[PDB]
C-alpha cells in the first residue's frame, strides 16, 4: 500500500546527458546515436537572448564554436543544423549508451519523469504533467536547460521534453525533441505568461480510485451522476470536461474496484461543491490532478522497466 | 524556480539490483562486489512468516537453494550468511557496476531516495524522510522487500534502508543495511503498530525558507522568539522540540534570506496556533516536513552527482 508521487528510473536518461559549451555559455545536451541536441539558445550571450535572431547567430558558429563534454571525454562536433528551437550537434563518436528510444509530443494531462541536469550532470529525478495551458510545474535553475523528460515503456524511453525557460508565477515552459514549443511560447528573454490553467479531471478521478485502492474511501457518496451533470457542475470550478474517452480510459480501475466511472464522479462532485470538510485524502488536502490513470495502475500495480 | 519533491539520479543502484529466489519465495537483493545483500524472510514460506525461527530454516538450506539472477545472467550463490535481518549470499561474481558506496544508519528526519524495485527490476523512485516513529510513507506492494533506500554525495552512493515490511496505516518498516531495524519492528506476519508519530520541525522550517526562497512571504510575521517559548507552543502541536544543532544546521538558509532562525520560528508560531487561513505555501495546504535543510540547499542550488 501506499500511495507517492514517483518518477520512473532514470539510468538510462543519465547515459544520455551531456554538457555542451558555446563560447562562454553552457548548458545540457542529450547524445543519442551520433547527434546531441540542446537547445538553440546555447549559442546566445546575454545580450542576445532578449531579442535573439537564432538563423543569424547560428550562421556566425562553426563547428568548433561548440565544446560537448561527455564525461571525462570530450567529443568533435563535425556537423549541426537547427531544428525549431532545438540545435543538433552531429558528433564524431555514437553514444555506446544510447537506450532504445522515441521521440513523441505529449497532450495536457499526460505525466512525465524530468532529469533535472546541470553542467551535463544529473542533479535529480522528478514526475511532472504537462498542464493544461501548456506549462509544467517544474523546479529548474540556471544551466537546466536541455534537461529532459520522458516516460519509459519496458526498455524503450520515450522522450517528450526538453527544457527552455521559465514563466512568471515560477512554472516552465519547453519543447518536444522536434524543438517545437508546448504552447504559444518563443525562446526569447520578453515579457511572456501562460494563461490560466485549469484542472485535469480525469486525473483527479484517476487519484480518487488510488485512494479507494488504498483505503481512504470517506468520500464515496451513495449517488450517480449523467456525464453531462457532472460537467457543467466541473465547468463551473474551472475542470476540464470529462470526455467518454476519459470514462473508457478509467475503465480498468473502475473494474478493479468496483465502483462505475460515474458513481465517482458524483463522488467528486460532492467534493467539489462541498469541499473536503478539513479531511485529507491519500494525505493531501487539495485534489490531486498529476497522476494519470496508468500512473495509478503502474503505481498500485509494480510495473517494472528493463 | 519552482519546488518539487526530489529523489537522487537513481542509475548507480539500478545497476546493483538483482532477483533473488528461494524454492518459490521472490525478492528483491542489492549485488555490491560479490555479495548480495536482501531481506532474511526470502527463505520463509507463506506459513513460516507467521513465526520464524530464521536460524533453523536457514541452517535447511544450502547454497544451491538460493537462486540470483542478474539480467539474463544466473549467478552462483557459493556462501550465505545471516547478520541480523538481512541475508548475505556470496556469489560466484564480483558485480562490475558497483558503484563507491557506504553502508549507513540515518537519523529520524533524514530523507532518502527508494529504489521500489519487483523481480529484480526497478519499477520507480520516490523521496522518503524517516518517521520520528521510525516508519516511512513509502509506497510498496508485494515482492518489493529488498529495495533500497539511499543518498548520493558526487560519486558515493550511502545505502540507509532495506525494505521489509508494512505496518497499519500503510505506512512501512525496514532495516539498515547490516539488518537491524529501524525502530522496535520485527520481521514476523504478526500484529505490530508503529507509535504515534510527529512533526519534523527542522524540516517544516528549511520548507518554509524554500517558500521564501521562491517568493512565498505572505505567512512571514515581523516577530521573533526564543527557542524556549517557540518549543513549548510546538510541543502542544505534537512537533519536535528545535535544538541548537537544528538551528546551527538551518544557518545556511537563514543567511541565504536574510531571515533569522528565530524570526522564522515565530512565523511557524503563528502558523501552528492560527492555521493557514485556506492559503498555501509552494502549493500545498499543509505544513510540509519531509525535506532537510540539506534537500532545500540541494534543489535551490543546483547541486549535482557523478
Ligand atoms: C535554461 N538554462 C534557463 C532555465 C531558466 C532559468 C531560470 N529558471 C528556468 O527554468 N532558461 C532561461 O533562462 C530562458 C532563456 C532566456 C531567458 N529565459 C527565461 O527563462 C526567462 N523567462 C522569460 O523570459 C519568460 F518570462 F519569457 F519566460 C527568465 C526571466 C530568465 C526566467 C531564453 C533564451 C528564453
Ligand atoms: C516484501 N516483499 C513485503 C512488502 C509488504 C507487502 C505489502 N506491503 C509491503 O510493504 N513484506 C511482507 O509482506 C512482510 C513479511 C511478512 C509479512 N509482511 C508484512 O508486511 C505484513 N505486515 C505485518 O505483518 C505487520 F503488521 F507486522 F507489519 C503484511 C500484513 C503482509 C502487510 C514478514 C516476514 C514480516
Ligand atoms: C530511434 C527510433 N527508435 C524507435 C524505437 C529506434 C530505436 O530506438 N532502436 C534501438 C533499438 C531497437 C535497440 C537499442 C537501441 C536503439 C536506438
Ligand atoms: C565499501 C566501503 N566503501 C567506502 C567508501 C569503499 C568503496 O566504496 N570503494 C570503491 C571505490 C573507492 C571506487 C569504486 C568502487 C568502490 C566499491
Amino acid at each position: 500500500s501506499g500511495f507517492r508521487k514517483m518518477a520512473f528510473p532514470s539510468g538510462k536518461v543519465e547515459g544520455c546527458m551531456v554538457q555542451v559549451i558555446c563560447g562562454t555559455t553552457t548548458l545540457n545536451g542529450l547524445w543519442l546515436d551520433d547527434v546531441v541536441y540542446c537547445p538553440r539558445h546555447v549559442i546566445c550571450t546575454s545580450e542576445d537572448m532578449l531579442n535573439p535572431n537564432y538563423e543569424d547567430l547560428l550562421i556566425r558558429k562553426s563547428n568548433h564554436n561548440f565544446l560537448v563534454q561527455a564525461g571525462n571525454v570530450q567529443l568533435r562536433v563535425i556537423g549541426h543544423s537547427m531544428q525549431n528551437c532545438v540545435l543538433k550537434l552531429k558528433v564524431d563518436t555514437a553514444n555506446p549508451k544510447t537506450p532504445k528510444y522515441k521521440f513523441v509530443r505529449i497532450q495536457p494531462g499526460q505525466t512525465f519523469s524530468v532529469l533535472a541536469c546541470y553542467n551535463g550532470s544529473p542533479s535529480g529525478v522528478y514526475q511532472c504533467a504537462m498542464r493544461p495551458n501548456f506549462t509544467i510545474k517544474g523546479s529548474f535553475l540556471n544551466g537546466s536547460c536541455g534537461s529532459v523528460g520522458f516516460n519509459i515503456d519496458y526498455d524503450c524511453v520515450s522522450f517528450c521534453y526538453m527544457h527552455h525557460m521559465e514563466l512568471p508565477t515560477g512554472v516552465h515552459a519547453g519543447t518536444d525533441l522536434e524543438g517545437n514549443f508546448y504552447g504559444p511560447f518563443v525562446d526569447r528573454q520578453t515579457a511572456q505568461a501562460a494563461g490560466t490553467d485549469t484542472t485535469i479531471t480525469v486525473n483527479v478521478l484517476a487519484w480518487l480510485y488510488a485512494a479507494v485502492i488504498n483505503g481512504d474511501r470517506w468520500f464515496l457518496n451513495r449517488f450517480t451522476t449523467t456525464l453531462n451533470d457532472f460537467n457543467l457542475v466541473a465547468m463551473k470550478y474551472n475542470y476540464e470536461p470529462l470526455t467518454q474517452d476519459h470514462v473508457d480510459i478509467l475503465g480498468p480501475l473502475s473494474a478493479q474496484t468496483g465502483i462505475a466511472v460515474l458513481d465517482m464522479c458524483a463522488s467528486l462532485k460532492e467534493l467539489l461543491q462541498n469541499g473536503m470538510n478539513g479531511r485529507t485524502i491519500l494525505g493531501s488536502a487539495l485534489l490531486e490532478d498529476e497522476f494519470t490513470p496508468f500512473d495509478v495502475v503502474r503505481q498500485c500495480s509494480g510495473v517494472t522497466f528493463q
